[PDB]
């Protein structure tokens, strides 16, 4: 798998924009806002979310590099082919944003609990 950033996921962003709007897997209705349910800094796109209302957004997944490093995903968006996340939480998990893209990401899933612990 390939990994990005995007720079529309900051705090400022509505959630009505992404495919998480509303209906039953909707955040806005707890959060109105990007910046609790990730937790701010570990938001991004992810490959398992449909559309208006995927029935794997709100779930909790650990990114890891071959340099020795990784941050907690929430899903929030759905993604062509590959994780994106904030340019904020690319360049702390790779170092920098001049790596663009790292394939062969590994990716786990992990309790709900330790995605709010890493982001707080």
């Amino acid at each position: 798998v390939s990994i990005s950033y995007d720079p529309i996921y900051a705090a400022d962003l509505s959630m009505g924009s992404v495919a998480c709007s509303n209906g039953d897997h909707g955040l806005m209705a707890q959060y109105p806002t990007l910046g609790e349910v990730p937790g701010f800094p570990n938001v991004g796109g992810i490959p398992d979310i449909a559309g208006w209302d995927s029935p794997s957004c709100g779930t909790c997944w650990k990114v890891t590099i071959p340099n020795g490093n990784s941050i907690f995903i929430r899903g929030v968006d759905s993604g062509r082919g590959g994780f994106n996340v904030n340019p904020t939480a690319f360049t702390k998990l790779v170092g920098s944003t001049e790596a663009g893209r790292v394939d062969n990401v590994n990716y786990v899933q992990v309790d709900l609990s330790n995605c709010i612990n890493g982001a707080n």
